[PDB]
C-alpha cells in the first residue's frame, strides 16, 4: 500500500528533502517492511504550487463529498495525490513554534481525502520542531486522521546541506518511526 | 495607531465583519484594517534566503513586498489579529505573513479575536503560542462565535457579537497605558 511522505518546506534553499530522503530510505531498508512492499510518493508542495490566494471553489472543503465536488482543478489534482495515500508521513520544520504555512495551506484545502488515514508527524529544528509537531497533530485531529505519533529530529538551524556527520546520527529515530508504522501496517 | 490584521483570505469571507465588529467597538467607547488579499504576500515566490531572525533591519530583506510589509507593522503600536479557525488551526495566509518578519513583532502587544462556531479558540491558543515565540506581548484572546456557512452573517447575529465588548475592551484599555 502507498505511503506518502508530504514536505512542509517550500524555501528554495532547505533541509526538508534531506529528512524525506531519511524517511524514504529508513523504511525501504526496513526488515519488517521489505515484504509488505509499500510504494512511497516523496509529496513536494513547492512542486505542486497550491495557490494560497486563488480559489474557486466557496464552499468548505468538509461540505464537499468527492473529488468532482470541487470547483478548483488544482484542489481536483490536490486531491487525486492525497486520496492516493494510505499512510502520511508530514516531514515538517517549524516555524515560530508553529507548522509551515505552505504546508497548511495544502492541508486546509482538502477534507475527506484525510479521514481515517494513519498520520505519522516527522518535525526538525533546533529542538526537534516539538512545537511544529505539537500543533500540526492538533490539525491532524481536527480532520478526524489516525494520528499514529510525532517524532522530533534535532538539527543544526543554518547548515545546508546537513553536514557528513549528522546525517548518520538522524537514524536514532530509525526504530520509533519503524515501531510505529509497523504496527499500524 | 493600531491595526486589525484579517487572517482570511477567502473570497466570500466572514473576516472583514468581525473586523468591522472590533473596529466600531474600539471607536464607540488610530485604526488600519490590514487586509493580507491586498498585500498578496507570495507563499512560494521568496527572493529572500536569510531567515527574518537574522535580519536586523527592514533594507536587509532583499524583497520588496516584504520591505513595505514590514513598514506597515513596524509602524503599529497595538495589533488585533482577527482571524477563523481552519481545522482546529490558523490560515495559512496569516502564518506567512507573520513568518515573513521577525524583529518588527518583538515586545509588540497583541490581542488576538478568533472566530468560528465554536469562537475557533483553537484557533486562538495556536495562535498564541505562534506569538509567544516571537516575543510579542500578548494581552489574551477573545473566542467569537459565528453561525457558520452563512455569508455574509445573518443579519440578527451582527448585533450579538457585542457580547464580547467588556472583554475586547477591558483587555484593551489596560495596554493603552
Ligand atoms: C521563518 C523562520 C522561522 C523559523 N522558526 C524556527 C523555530 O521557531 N524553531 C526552530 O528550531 N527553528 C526555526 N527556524 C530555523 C529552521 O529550523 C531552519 O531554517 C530549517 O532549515 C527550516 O527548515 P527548511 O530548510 O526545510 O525550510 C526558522 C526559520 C525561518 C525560515
Ligand atoms: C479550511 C476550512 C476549515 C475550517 N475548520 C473549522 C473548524 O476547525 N472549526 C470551526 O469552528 N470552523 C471551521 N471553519 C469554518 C469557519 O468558521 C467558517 O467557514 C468561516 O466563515 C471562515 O472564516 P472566513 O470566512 O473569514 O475565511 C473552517 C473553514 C474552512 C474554510
Ligand atoms: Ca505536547
Ligand atoms: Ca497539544
Amino acid at each position: 500500500m502507498k505511503v506518502g511522505i508530504i514536505m512542509g518546506s517550500v524555501r528554495a534553499k532547505r533541509v526538508c528533502p534531506e529528512i524525506a530522503a531519511y524517511v524514504k530510505r529508513t523504511i525501504e531498508n526496513s526488515e519488517e517492511l521489505i515484504d509488505q512492499k509499500l510504494k512511497i510518493q516523496v509529496v513536494d508542495l513547492q512542486q505542486i504550487a497550491l495557490p494560497l490566494y486563488e480559489d474557486d471553489d466557496e464552499l468548505i472543503p468538509a461540505q464537499i463529498k468527492s473529488v468532482d465536488e470541487y470547483a478548483d482543478s488544482k484542489t481536483r489534482s490536490w486531491s487525486r495525490i492525497v486520496n492516493a495515500l494510505d499512510i502520511i508521513v508530514f516531514v515538517t520544520p517549524q516555524y515560530n513554534w508553529g507548522y509551515p504555512a505552505a504546508l497548511k495551506n495544502a492541508i486546509d484545502r482538502l477534507y475527506h481525502e484525510w479521514h481515517g488515514k494513519p498520520a505519522l508527524v516527522v518535525s526538525y529544528g533546533g529542538h526537534g520542531g516539538s512545537k511544529c509537531n505539537d500543533q500540526l497533530q492538533e490539525v491532524l485531529h481536527g480532520l478526524k486522521m489516525n494520528v499514529i505519533g510525532g517524532v522530533a529530529v534535532k538539527i543544526p538551524v543554518g547548515t545546508i546541506p546537513l553536514p557528513e556527520d549528522i546525517v548518520p546520527q538522524l537514524s536514532v529515530h530509525n526504530e520509533e518511526i519503524l515501531q510505529l508504522l509497523a504496527s499500524c501496517i
